[PDB]
């Protein structure tokens, strides 16, 4: 599709993460609300999560069982909101600074940019362990995404590169993009396929799996976009932060 559509999000103020599930409901870090909104396929209604004493919240992502994850990137925390029972937990991370990107993998491994350190650290499910992934050169790193062969891919925000690391490699490799300023979120789809926001310049940019090059997607009028995903059936779903809008583009 070369036509974006507006999701009908209301009263977003500098919206920063993006996620989608399996059945197509997006969710949404309303930045500057402190509050997580949700609006459900084909829906007019937005529903404000239960999470409690948010604080300039980053990045949101959801798993396989509908958890809601949420880096309080105010508060140096990531929590997360099992559905049902509607009580938040804080994960047991430690040593984060303003924490930017969050994902999680099949295994219900959650990965977070601790962006003011400079590392990517990630916490297995039921663990008191978190493991520092051996990215190096980070400078201000941004959105964090993990496709299903467990490879994570990190936007390396202050070196305008986006970089990868295969599951139980230990040497980085940066991806072939060209012209990237300050890049903010990355999501990567069920064939490999890398989208990137390329936040300084207005721009979403993809990149096939195994190609070295780009491609610019046909979205109008963005304003610094921060946040993007990707759904199984190839949309993709960009946060318009400076426009205070979420906007989508079918494949």
């Amino acid at each position: 599709s070369n036509t974006q559509t507006v999701l009908p999000f209301t009263g977003l103020n500098t919206p920063s993460g993006v996620a989608v599930d399996s059945a197509g409901t997006v969710y949404v870090t309303d930045h500057g609300n402190n509050r997580v909104v949700k609006l459900a396929a084909g829906s007019n209604t937005q529903t404000v999560l239960p999470f409690t004493g948010l604080n300039t919240p980053s990045g949101v992502a959801v798993d396989s069982a509908g958890t809601v994850y949420v880096t309080d990137h105010g508060n140096n925390r990531v929590v997360k909101l099992a559905a049902g029972s509607n009580t938040q937990t804080v994960l047991p991370f430690t040593g984060l600074n303003t924490p930017s990107g969050v994902a999680v993998d099949s295994a219900g491994t959650v990965y977070v940019t601790d962006h003011g350190n400079n590392r990517v650290v990630k916490l297995a499910a039921g663990s008191n362990t978190q493991t520092v992934l051996p990215f190096t050169g980070l400078n201000t790193p941004s959105g964090v995404a993990v496709d299903s062969a467990g490879t994570v891919y990190v936007t390396d925000h202050g070196n305008n590169r986006v970089v990868k690391l295969a599951a139980g490699s230990n040497t980085q490799t940066v991806l072939p993009f060209t012209g990237l300023n300050t890049p903010s979120g990355v999501a990567v789809d069920s064939a490999g396929t890398v989208y990137v926001t390329d936040h300084g310049n207005n721009r979403v940019v993809k990149l096939a799996a195994g190609s070295n090059t780009q491609t610019v997607l046909p979205f109008t009028g963005l304003n610094t976009p921060s946040g993007v995903a990707v759904d199984s059936a190839g949309t993709v779903y960009v946060t318009d932060h400076g426009n205070n809008r979420v906007v989508k583009l079918a494949a």
